[PDB]
C-alpha cells in the first residue's frame, strides 16, 4: 500500500505556460481555451487587493502571449470565471483528452501535475482536507498547475493552483475558479480553520487491513451514524454523510463488514488507542487513502 | 515535501501488452523493439524450472501478439538478453523518447509507472534496498511495467518488473535482463538478505524537514564519521562515506547544519528513539529519498 498517482500523461499534452507582461505562470490547454489563474494579470503592486474586474478592462487579446512549449498560440479571446481566467487561442489542442470539470468534496484525492513554466517537473497524489486545504509540494511559479483523477481515459480536472498559507500547506479553486475553503487570490497572510482526521479514509484503510488479514481491531459492536458522528466529533475526526457511506459499500461488500460495524470498531480505537499494537504495520492511522484508492490497490 | 515520480508521458507512450499462449503480460516499445520478461513464454508446467533458451528455440515469431492500443504488430523477430525477450516488430514506435539503459546502485531512487494489460495505472517513486528489493504496489499482470528516471528529455530505464516475495516486497530486472538481488524467474517462494536502511538518504531526509520548518530533532551535538558509523552499523544502517558527506554538501550548506550535526540528531534518533513525535509526518525513519531528490524538490 502505497500513495499512487495517476499516469500523466494525457494532462503533460494539456500545459502550456501562459505571461502578462513579465509574470508567467502554467495553463491548462483543451480544444481551443486555455485555463489559468487570473492573477498572471497583476503586477506585484496589484496584488495586496486587486480589482480584477477593473485590471482585465485594460488588458486586449495582444496583451496575452500563451506558449506550448517555445511555440505561441495567438489569442482570440478572453473572459474571467471567478478566479480563472479563459483564453480562447487559435488552435485546438490536438492532445486534448476526453474530459470533465468536477469540484471535489473533503476527503477525496487526486494526483498533481507539479509544473513551472509550463514544463511538467513531478506528479504526486494529494488528498483535500476538512479545511479545503492540500498539503502540497510547490515552489514559485507553479500557480496554474492542476489536480485530477482519470477514470477509464476521461480526465477529470478538479484543482488549480494558487497560494501557499503561512502554514506550509496549499490552497486553491476548481477548474471554474471557485476556491476550495474560504481564501482569496490577494497577497495577504491567510489561515485555514482547524483540521481534522477524514473518517471516511480511515475506515477504508481499516477495510484495507481487514482484506490483507490484520483484523484484531474488529469487534462485537454496533453503532448509529448519528451516536458514531458525535463521538467522532470529540476526537477531531470528520462526521461522515450518507455518501461517505455509500463508497463504503464496495469494501463492506468485499469483507462482509457492515459499515456501521467498522464505524463502532473505529470508536472503540479512539476511546481506548491502539495499546502498542498496529495496523498495516503502523501505530498511526491513515487518512489519505479513499475507499476507491484502496479498491485501486487490491483489485 | 512529498514523493514525487517523474511525470510519466514518455513512458506511457511504450506501453504495449504482450501475449503469448494464455500468458499476457507489459512490454516496452521503443524503435522496432519490443522489451517484456521472458516468461511470457513459459506454460504452468515451465514455471517450476524452466530451460528457457530451449523453451525459446520451439516458438515461432507468430505465437508472440503484441498490441499497442488496439492496433496489432507483427513481430518479425525475437532474441533473449538474460531474463529479457526482444521482439522485433515492423512499426517503429513514433513516441519513442530519447533513452538510455542504466543499472542503478542500492539507495538510488526511480519512478515506477505500474501497467495491466499494457494500460498505464499509476505512478509513485521506489528506492532500490540496499538487499536488491524494492518496495512497491504490483498485482498480477504488473509483469513488465518499468522504472525510470527522467534528465533533459533522456528516460533512463532501470527496472523492469518481474515478481513479489512471499513478504510482500517486490524484484526485477534491469534492462538487459539481469536481477537485481539473488532472485530468478521460476516460480518459487523466495527469500532476500537481511535490508538495511539507506543512511544518506536519511540525512538527505532530515535536511528536508529542516527545509520545510521542523527542527524538534536537533541537538547541540556533534560526531566523528567513524563513531557515527559505528552506531549506525548497531542499527542495521548502511555506513557512510566520505561520498556521501560530500553529495549531502548542498543541503547542508542551505540549512547551516554541517553534516556530522545531522549526524548526532540521526544517532539521537536512534538511540532515543522518536517518543511519540513525527518528521514531516512520518513516525518512522525515511529512507527513500536521495539527496538530489530533496535538491530536486526544494
Ligand atoms: C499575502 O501575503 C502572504 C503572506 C503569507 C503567505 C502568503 N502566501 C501567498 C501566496 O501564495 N500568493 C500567491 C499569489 C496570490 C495573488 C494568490 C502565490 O504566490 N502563488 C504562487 C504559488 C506559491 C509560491 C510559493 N509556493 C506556492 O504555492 C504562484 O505560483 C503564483 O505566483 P508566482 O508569480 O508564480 O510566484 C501570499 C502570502
Ligand atoms: C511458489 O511460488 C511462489 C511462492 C511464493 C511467492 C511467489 N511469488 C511468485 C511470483 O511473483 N512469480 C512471478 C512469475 C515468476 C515466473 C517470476 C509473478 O507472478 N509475477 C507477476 C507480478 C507479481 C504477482 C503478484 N504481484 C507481483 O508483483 C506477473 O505479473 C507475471 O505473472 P502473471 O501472468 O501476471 O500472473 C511466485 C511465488
Amino acid at each position: 500500500f502505497r500513495k499512487m498517482a495517476f499516469p500523466s500523461g494525457k494532462v503533460e499534452g494539456c500545459m502550456v505556460q501562459v505571461t502578462c507582461g513579465t509574470t508567467t505562470l502554467n495553463g491548462l490547454w483543451l480544444d481551443d481555451v486555455v485555463y489559468c489563474p487570473r492573477h498572471v494579470i497583476c503586477t506585484s503592486e496589484d496584488m495586496l487587493n486587486p480589482n480584477y474586474e477593473d485590471l482585465l478592462i485594460r488588458k486586449s487579446n495582444h496583451n496575452f502571449l500563451v506558449q506550448a512549449g517555445n511555440v505561441q498560440l495567438r489569442v482570440i479571446g478572453h473572459s474571467m470565471q471567478n478566479c480563472v481566467l479563459k483564453l480562447r487561442v487559435d488552435t485546438a489542442n490536438p492532445k486534448t483528452p476526453k474530459y470533465k470539470f468536477v469540484r471535489i468534496q473533503p476527503g477525496q484525492t487526486f494526483s498533481v501535475l507539479a509544473c513551472y513554466n509550463g514544463s511538467p517537473s513531478g506528479v504526486y497524489q494529494c488528498a483535500m482536507r476538512p479545511n479545503f486545504t492540500i498539503k502540497g509540494s510547490f515552489l514559485n511559479g507553479s500557480c496554474g498547475s492542476v489536480g485530477f483523477n482519470i477514470d477509464y481515459d476521461c480526465v477529470s480536472f478538479c484543482y488549480m493552483h494558487h497560494m501557499e498559507l503561512p502554514t506550509g500547506v496549499h490552497a486553491g479553486t476548481d477548474l471554474e475558479g471557485n476556491f476550495y475553503g474560504p481564501f482569496v487570490d490577494r497577497q495577504t497572510a491567510q489561515a485555514a480553520g482547524t483540521d481534522t482526521t477524514i473518517t471516511v479514509n480511515v475506515l477504508a484503510w481499516l477495510y484495507a487491513a481487514v482484506i490483507n488479514g490484520d483484523r484484531w481491531f474488529l469487534n462485537r459492536f454496533t453503532t448509529t451514524l448519528n451516536d458514531f458522528n458525535l463521538v467522532a466529533m470529540k476526537y477531531n475526526y470528520e462526521p461522515l454523510t450518507q455518501d461517505h457511506v455509500d463508497i463504503l459499500g464496495p469494501l463492506s461488500a468485499q469483507t462482509g463488514i457492515a459499515v456501521l460495524d467498522m464505524c463502532a470498531s473505529l470508536k472503540e480505537l479512539l476511546q481506548n488507542g491502539m495499546n502498542g499494537r498496529t495496523i498495516l504495520g503502523s501505530a498511526l492511522l491513515e487518512d489519505e487513502f479513499t475507499p476507491f484508492d484502496v479498491v485501486r490497490q487490491c483489485s
